[PDB]
């Protein structure tokens, strides 16, 4: 048998930016986790998402994912 898993957006079949069936998200859903996501939608481009040195920027979400880039 397959295992459907690894194939999921959510992992968890309560959250609601997925379809409990498929483990997908639901149309309209960009995401459904991560520090660049809300309420199952990308964050807004230049929204901070971690804190940098003295220095710098801060990193931010670039509107198109929902994980907060780390500069390398």
């Amino acid at each position: 048998e397959a295992e459907f898993g690894k194939e999921c957006d959510c992992s968890s079949p309560e959250n609601p930016c997925c379809d409990a069936a498929t483990c997908k998200l639901r149309p309209g859903a960009q995401c459904g986790e991560g520090l660049c996501c809300e309420q199952c939608k990308f964050s807004r481009a230049g929204k901070i998402c971690r804190i940098a040195r003295l220095d710098d920027l801060d990193d931010r979400c670039t509107g198109q994912s929902a994980d907060c880039p780390r500069y390398h």
